């Protein structure tokens, strides 16, 4: 088919409904292989079918071409048309490219829903009716709160609950089992299994908290702005109903940005949203390694607990389960780590009136996102929910170290106490064998005095 | 001075200048740990001195400490705090993970200095002992972490907050007193549609002031004190009260709202509080990072720049100004972005029940508070107050620009104003000379019709 | 279909050539959307086919399999399976996961290439035939440099030169062409176009040799360690002679690494030359920058330069050609930055015998490489090649700057020289208007003195 | 000393401190940039003495410079050298950032000391000036750059290298010693086939010898001097020799093979030389980070860790010893994994024809190699010359494994093996338990049979 715009014509594939613009820009912006991600393409559909209500609202628009263009949104929202959107990441850094994308091909479908026909015949027009009362300046960077704040509220957070659900459940199980401590690698005071395991859940809850602190800025839209912030060539009132529809359709509690020119140059509340993430990903990675060396050997490792098995093993070779989940999961970490530096550069590099970093902004944004929710599932689901104490392991380790000699200080001299600690040490023997050996006292009071379930 | 006095750990006896007030422990990480130049900052020696204190009094009121042994610790951090002591203090930052030498560090000081107020001497024979005393009811596991909190929060609270109160006050008073200057916008660096000074600098506004938010959103996970759980969390060998009495005691001498930490094991095992707490100020940095570069960029010139705005001249190309305080101000952005990544690695890092990457952590954090908080003093004070707008420099480029054709399009239409602006466009001529040789209006009718100040 | 292993059968979808294994990790990692690269998948295909021919010739297999294997590996490589390897980055951190998926596929295709069926009837055997004399812990690493190697010799060096050689080939046109220098943004002394251009030559030129000195390392080939580094299960020759086979069908310098251990537990040859290659980046957002705020305007900016308009444009607003090249290339630089950061942390974080974040580094390398490569590319057709000098602006600028009263200096005390200037500046006059308003000299003499031209 | 003294600049007269050697501009900048507590590194002062005593020399042999006053010039340079003016230079890292106040600031003391010693008087009647006679043939813009490379390249190689190859034939005697030591594999954290300590200590080795050769290849892009390219590169106002004189001059006097750098375009708009050279040591720093990992976590115990080594306890729970020398090392990675991104910000802000962001850099980048050389050496003397075997713990672990099980194979089928190695595992039983118990072998058998060391 042929489509054309300002600089002429040109050839797009027939059974595509995209336009001109997406077709030049798909021959200039071909680098790697990174596209738009299905929710920003979702928000920004949803952003047009807000647009195209308002703009029928305000009598701006007629009900025919309305209605028409918010049916061609649904079919996108509806995964209809994957296929429609082909450009880059890497394209002009506001975002224009992939707003055009989504007019040429609301503005194509829409006309043959009117009986019309795709291309240079059509009955609605991208820029003249799908792109009315807007700008590529103040739809883009809407299109990414929009993307955001769903993503967070609908699969970061719910799946946060989740995980600390189970690590609470697992706390409480475990809350009578005694386990030696560890500080600096080192073998230290006891503390329950369920304790060390309170300590990741109240990590997460504080994670939680702090996330939902980030929500009220993501949740301001620029839309209304328009080109550089001061609302030019819009009705009064388009920003405040425009945000209210967007609450109203997703259930989510969007409003117009305060300041437009700070909601045009910059991308601050996703800087911001995101250094909640990678303090996220630091809980985790802990969480992730304290469970996988805690699962460590089966022979020659800690070996205090058990995760399930969930690829197949080798017959001569029983025993070995590598914490594969968890390897997923401080990978993913170490990638928001990397993110947030890449969100910092864009974000710290606006210039005036408008910051050209957001198609990387939100790539990375969303890509955290997805990898922590989808991370947290995975780890959940195929090892959290599974984690079983190795109650023998971690009794021999317990009755095993030199730091329970203190249970005999209240009961004889620090010195004498320490005493048989510097025999069994050096012996290597145990507390209770060199306290025996040294005469110091019977099997019997020994037992009694060192209560380990006591602190 | 050249003269020695011998002082002993577990270890043994060691060689201490005579005219020092450390120990034995002391010595023994200085001469271990010669790296690098980075010392403990004054602000978190201040810290561990008030957490000694207060450690003190609250010793006192659970009778674990003689009131005069008690009185005279108290006094001996006092001295201290009052800067008598500053050069007590050699430990690089770079020592043992959980700051553990440096909790001995002001043990020693804090001992030998107590026991001379008691009528005693200082070394072996002190009346004032360093553990027994000083570090009673006390572990380096509980103390450091305690003294990163109460350093980091009155840092942020008594340093940060108000200068950036500031910057934004007298930043609003620029827009306020700048609203009536209309100027071109630029988006992509490119010539855009006009918006007021005084507009685009309440952008700047808005941003500090959703920074301001999102740093006391941070603040309550900072007040929260390790102090009572000990060397695992389990707060074994401490009194039930001491957590919250000690709590309490440091709020009220410091005026801070310190509490207690709900959970100890995610105190101990972490630096969550903290992770979180740099990430709003890396997202300061980015923002402060985009109003220096406006400033310098808008300043720049004399002639071959934009020169839209002048700031004050501080040092000594007739009027070749460099703008020197936005190149500390930028540079010091960079600073904070990194130190974000070394804060995230090292909070990543926990191990079970303690994390040993603890000096470098609070390193990084303090420098950062420093950095931000003078930055936008000296900022602030040297260039902020004093920016005035060039106002015939903006009326050229406004009147050079074609960005204002858009005013002819109600009263000539759109297709002749097109006209005009290519006409202008491919000769080099302004619209008023285009307009002009093309005879569709009257210079006097250009005038009336291209009022900027309607944008 | 119904494939198995020792975990039991499970169903695979019949028109699939993967096996078991492949059909849990599907089931177990369904972590974001990001997946092997082609790149990846090839150099491993490339890696099962050395081994394969190197097994036959030790007569580890038999000539009927072995052939059949490379057949099946050729028929990836023709990009005739692209759609048979599922799994995410996000798996085993030894990227075992992928080796079994590779495994799986080539042994099903290859029974059917024997007269054979896919499943578990099959001729071929994914691990007694096709991960002969391999383990997933030597193998991946091995995929991991061929795919380094590769991309960089192939694809990012001779984009590096040809963007090299364009910039070259406009340093020397515009070897003439005097403009007015810039030192914190503001106006300095004189220097030729062509030489800031050669500016960008030089860095380009420098980058290439440090890239070229991380070759070497990457080159160093795993395969033959086998599980943690002895070699165990091997014969003696197997390592040399793989790393002849890979050397001689890619026609790169690939050889054995000189210690296996190093090569198995770290990724230090990526963490060094992705070093080099953020180091590219860097130049690179330099140079973008330098080319953007050059060619800034079209009046209200500097417009030194004029660059090709690739995007159409309003007819109402000609001259606003918006620097999309150069957005492109600025946010891309942003990514490898972050990237490196991700990977600093993967080759930072292995344990023991083996480094478990290889996925995700690889993943991250590989996209640094395709980034910077396709980058380069798009800059240098769609802008590099089309850069112009604005000759006019240049001068218009160059006669209206201070600057250069210095050659007046030279035929005139430095204060009378610098009285015009005062004269100037205050009167908002240019040099000349001021020399001979001031009575100092004449035209002619002025014009003779003041040589640009001359530096 | 409250007592002042006037110095005088362009600005105008301001009070220095009559103590005091630095004059007018550095007081100026000493009250405007009070941001705070980090000042220029010992290192770089001494560079840039060094700078301006080879300035000096060159001034001299082109007979620029009289002899009296280029020997007291290069006679003050000298006492700075030799650290007796430790204290005349306050200036912040946080100022201008082409780092003009501290060139300054050495132009200032360096004059007002030589006039002293050509029998004149500190202050506005001396002999010797700050500009015209210190400052002759110089630029701010070209000295500073080149400051920056002679400190950067002589602490590489003077202190970084040395340090490097000392640790590396330390643990290369250390991999001799215990080659025949044979201990358990471990990858994925899980027990895996067997290996000689030896072995895994060559691979610290080959990672240290790897480091070694990417540092060496940074050095010749470190070794190009900017002097001579003064304000823009051009050379404007300087000697047609001077360039390649100086930098001989320094090559002599440091007796480092420095040259003057083919484009100063390049070297006087980028940092390139050091974003490349540092992009080494972060490389280290992830080498450096996985050993003091492995030892750590080697020596980890006594009673509940792996302890197959021991390590020096160097400071004052008996046998528990904590691995500091470690925690200082990791601590320090961390840091300079976030000085690159620092560096890596201020590399990639350069802005036409001077990078502006100096300072920062080289303040990173000079504590990037003290933090390494220093913590090598630490790590070294410290730590790693005493590291020894636990010989007990290392075969107990291996006869507890059931990896040995492979040995069985090629007597007793690899079936007979996987049952035994299977009810080893369900029972809790060790090899021979489970093989004597089945009646597979005899003691015996097993003992001549499973030998670890033909592995
Ligand atoms: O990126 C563009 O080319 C662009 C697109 C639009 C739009 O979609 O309408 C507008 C606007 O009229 O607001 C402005 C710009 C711009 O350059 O700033
Ligand atoms: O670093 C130390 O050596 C240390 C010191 C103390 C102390 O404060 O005395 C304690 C404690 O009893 O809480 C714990 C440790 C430890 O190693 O975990
Ligand atoms: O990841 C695995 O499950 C794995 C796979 C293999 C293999 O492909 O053969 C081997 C090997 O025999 O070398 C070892 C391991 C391991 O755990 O280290
Ligand atoms: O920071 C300065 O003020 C400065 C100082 C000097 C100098 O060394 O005197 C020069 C020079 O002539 O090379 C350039 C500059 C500049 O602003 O670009």
């Amino acid at each position: 088919r042929s489509e054309k715009d300002s600089m002429g014509a040109i050839d797009v594939p027939a059974d595509k409904l995209w336009g001109a613009q997406t077709q030049r820009s798909l021959e200039h912006f071909r680098i790697s292989t990174e596209k738009m991600p299905t929710s920003l393409i979702h928000a920004l559909a949803l952003t047009k079918r807000a647009a195209a209500k308002v703009n029928e609202d305000l009598g701006l628009l007629s009900e025919e071409k309305a209605s028409a263009i918010r049916q061609a949104a649904d079919e996108v929202l509806a995964g209809q048309h994957d296929d429609e959107f082909p450009l880059a990441i890497w394209q002009t850094g506001s975002g224009t490219q992939s707003n055009m994308n989504m007019n040429e091909v609301l503005a194509n479908r829409a006309s043959e829903l009117l009986g019309g026909v795709r291309g240079m015949e059509r009955k609605v027009h991208p820029n003249d009716d799908v792109n009315k009362s807007q700008s590529s300046n103040d739809v883009f960077p809407t299109a990414m709160h929009v993307a955001a704040l769903l993503a967070l509220r609908k699969q970061l957070i719910p799946q946060l609950k989740t995980l600390t659900q189970t690590l609470n459940e697992k706390s409480r199980a475990f809350a009578d089992i005694v386990k030696i401590g560890r500080t600096h690698l080192q073998d230290a005071t006891p503390l329950t299994l369920g304790q060390e395991i309170s300590g990741w859940v109240a990590m997460l809850e504080h994670n939680l908290k702090h996330i939902e602190y980030s929500l009220p800025h993501v949740a301001e839209l620029a839309l209304g702005g328009t080109a550089v912030g001061t609302g030019l060539n819009t009705h009064p009132e388009y920003a405040r109903r425009v945000a209210d529809e967007l609450a109203v359709i997703t259930c989510a509690p969007f409003v117009t940005a305060p300041n437009k020119f700070e909601a045009l140059a910059t991308c601050d509340a996703l800087v911001q949203a995101h250094g909640a993430l990678k303090g996220l990903a630091a809980s985790l990675m802990k969480i992730a390694n304290d469970v996988r060396w805690l699962a460590s050997g089966p022979r020659c490792g800690i070996g205090e607990i058990s995760i399930p098995e969930n690829e197949p093993g080798s017959s001569i070779m029983p025993g070995k389960v590598n914490p594969t989940q968890c390897e997923a999961l401080t990978m993913l970490c170490c990638q928001v780590m990397g993110n947030d530096v890449a969100i910092n550069m864009g974000g710290a590099s606006g210039n005036f009136e408008l910051n050209v970093f957001r198609p990387m902004v939100i790539h990375n944004f969303l890509q955290s996102v997805r990898l922590l929710a989808d991370g947290m599932e995975s780890f959940n689901k195929h090892c959290a929910v599974g984690i079983e104490p190795n109650r023998e392991r971690i009794n021999q380790l317990l009755n095993e170290s030199l730091m329970l000699v203190t249970a005999l200080n209240t009961h004889i001299g620090y010195d004498k106490a320490a005493e048989i600690a510097k025999k069994a040490h050096k012996e290597g023997l145990t507390l209770k064998a060199a306290a025996l050996a040294l005469g110091y006292l019977s099997e019997a009071e020994f037992d009694s005095w060192v209560r380990p379930e006591q602190m």
